């Protein structure tokens, strides 16, 4: 199997086994400006040069056995950047290392990176970087086997602003004054687990921390410390638990970072710092299952990892799974069930907005000639999900399942894998039950568009009030108007709430005076859930509320999860009365935006 997104020499011919990062961070610039010492073993007699992946890099020089030696940049091959050919001036045979030491810098408008003036963080008086490597972003930090095929261990050294900290996806190695230049500090960091390089993570930022657990720090700047510590408090139990499920922890620390509203994900689970976003900030830890999925990760992804991102359901379908198990071991089964019933509307959702025969609605995907940025959706999360759910079910429960997955995470820790190496464990695994798994309709399950072949047994304990207020505002008329009133929420927690708006946005528009009686008498404008906010916007904005587009355009800017920004822009473009201000606001925004967002919310918007 070929790794379509990378340019790089594939794992068959030479794989990267260690990587040594010196750089600087100069916020004058904007640019990363170092080397990377990549320890090379090859596989194959012979080998006198490889090909590595960059993206907007600006190469200085690679030396090899202290002399400099002859290397070519390719045509740049659109989003996936331009090869790059070293020469080796030593033929490897088997087996064979060499480290080449590349001196680099990167260029501002690095995909990976985005810097923040002062004006755009907590504090207003420093600046603010922070890296976003996956999918295939590493090669625009430096040059690499940009393939998740390919594990390698790293030690860093940064140089920094010596008012400012540094952090990576590795334990902290000390910090000390920078011997050459006396303001600027160096941070170093050592990570002794083999990661694939779409797993290192650094920002730099005036941040502070906050113990939270033995082996758990929260970091952000001093205005949202207080609110992380508080938020996220939960963190060991659900460590604790994870462990259970999968193994033995091995990665030393588990610190979370909360990031500038402008990060693109709700989670990514760098080792040893997960990233979040700041719109977990809710007060009362009800999106704490974010949490939960980026600790699983720590098995699903960061130790079992996906050969290809063409097999990226393994990755999510997995840590989905394992998410829910923690949440339903804090909260109850029930509540298993709830969120696994509301992903199953989430499936529907985005197999309704790509359409039933579209190629991304498939579980194993073809990533040839695109864009993995373009690609990314809720399909391998919950299909994936849904895939294990209906698994558990016919296989005879959670607990047998689990037991399945703690040998799967066992089998292949520390490795790349495939659908077919999975699917081959499960069946050798259950061994005594290939009779049954092979009543799976498994072409359909994996590599057919839509909705699954079968839909999973759901309890209904938690989602039957959901449903019944859902569906009392869907066919409501003239006359039950007044009836509503703040007493239909009184026995519903937040999560309900929010899948309450689930279900009624499946159905929008609504009438604009019966969303116009829902602001009456529930007052969701109040409520600052960015999960509950965003549906409500949404389901105002598509049943034509006017005074709805403000809220709705501040939400889209003033944070930049994409989950949130890239349907609010796109409701409001589909908006006839919103339409110019939304494409005139992103225009007025888009050079602030973080890179990625920038170009998806472009797309989308059609500029
Ligand atoms: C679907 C095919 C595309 C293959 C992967 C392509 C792009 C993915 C890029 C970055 C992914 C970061 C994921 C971090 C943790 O699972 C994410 C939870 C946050 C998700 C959200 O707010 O929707
Ligand atoms: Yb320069
Ligand atoms: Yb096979
Ligand atoms: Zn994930």
């Amino acid at each position: 199997i070929v790794d379509t997104c990378s340019l790089a020499s594939p794992a068959s011919v030479c794989r990267t086994k260690h990587l040594h990062l010196r750089c600087s961070v100069d916020f004058t610039r904007r640019t990363l400006t170092g080397t990377a010492a990549l320890t090379v073993q090859s596989q194959e007699d012979n080998l006198r040069s490889l090909v590595l992946d960059t993206k907007d890099l600006t190469i200085e020089k690679v030396v090899i056995n202290g002399q400099e030696v002859k290397y070519a940049l390719g045509e740049r091959q659109s989003y996936k950047g331009s090869p790059m050919e070293i020469s080796l001036p030593i033929a490897l045979s088997k087996n064979q290392e060499i480290v080449i030491e590349i001196s680099f810098e990167t260029s501002p408008k690095s995909s990976a990176l985005q810097w923040l003036t002062p004006e755009q963080t907590s504090g207003k008086e420093h600046p603010y970087l922070f890296s976003q490597c996956q999918a295939i972003h590493c090669r625009a930090i430096l040059p690499c086997q940009d393939t998740p095929s390919v594990k390698l261990t790293y030690t860093a050294e940064v140089s920094v602003p010596k008012e400012l900290v540094a952090l990576m996806s590795a334990i902290r190695d000390g910090e000390t004054p920078d011997p050459e230049d006396p303001s600027r500090k160096i941070y170093k960091f050592i990570q002794k687990v083999p990661i694939p390089c779409y797993l290192i993570a650094l920002v730099v930022g005036a941040l502070e921390s906050r113990q939270i657990g033995p082996r758990t720090l929260v970091w952000s700047e001093k205005e949202q410390v207080e609110k992380s510590a508080y938020e996220f408090s939960e963190t060991e139990s659900m460590l604790k638990i994870a462990e259970d499920l999968g193994g033995p922890y091995v990665w030393g620390q588990y610190d979370l970072l909360v990031l500038p509203p402008s990060f693109p994900y709700g989670g990514m689970a760098n080792p040893c710092l997960t990233f979040v976003t700041p719109t977990l900030l809710a007060g009362d830890k009800s999106l704490s299952n974010v949490i939960a999925h980026e600790i699983s990760h720590s098995w699903t992804g960061n130790l079992v990892t996906n050969k290809t991102w063409d097999h990226f359901w393994l990755n999510e379908g997995h840590t989905v799974y394992l998410e829910r198990h923690i949440c339903g071991r804090l909260f109850g089964e029930k509540f298993r069930h709830f969120n696994a019933l509301g992903g199953w509307g989430e499936l529907q959702n985005s197999v309704k907005t790509f359409g039933e025969t579209h190629p991304f609605t498939k579980l194993v995907v073809d990533l040839t000639d695109i864009d993995p940025d373009v690609a990314y959706s809720s399909v391998p999360y919950e299909k994936g999900f849904a895939l294990l759910f209906y698994l558990e079910q016919l296989l005879g429960g959670p607990e047998i399942f689990l037991g399945f997955l703690k040998a799967y995470v066992e089998k292949f820790s520390y490795k790349s894998i495939t659908t077919d190496d999975w699917k081959d464990f499960l069946y050798s695994y259950f061994k005594d039950k290939v009779d049954v798994l092979n009543q799976v309709d498994w072409n359909a399950w994996l590599y057919s568009p839509g909705l699954p072949p079968i839909k999973p047994n759901y309890d209904m304990t938690l989602t039957n009030a959901c449903i019944a207020l859902s569906q009392r505002w869907i066919t409501a008329k003239e006359d039950d108007l007044n009836s509503f009133n703040a007493t239909d929420l009184k026995d519903l927690s937040s999560h309900q709430l929010n899948e309450f708006l689930a279900q009624t946005l499946q159905r929008a528009p609504l009438p604009l005076g019966h969303i116009k009686r829902m602001q009456e008498v529930y007052n969701f404008n109040a409520i600052n859930n960015s999960e509950i906010r965003f549906r409500w916007l949404r389901l105002c904005i598509q049943s034509k509320w006017e005074d709805a587009i403000p809220l709705a355009l501040k939400m889209a800017t003033e944070q930049g999860r994409m989950k949130f920004t890239r349907p609010l822009f796109k409701d409001l473009a589909a908006f006839d009365k919103s339409h110019d201000q939304a494409v005139r606001t992103y225009q007025e925004h888009k050079a602030s935006m973080h890179p990625v967002t920038a170009m998806l919310v472009g797309k989308d918007l059609k500029v």
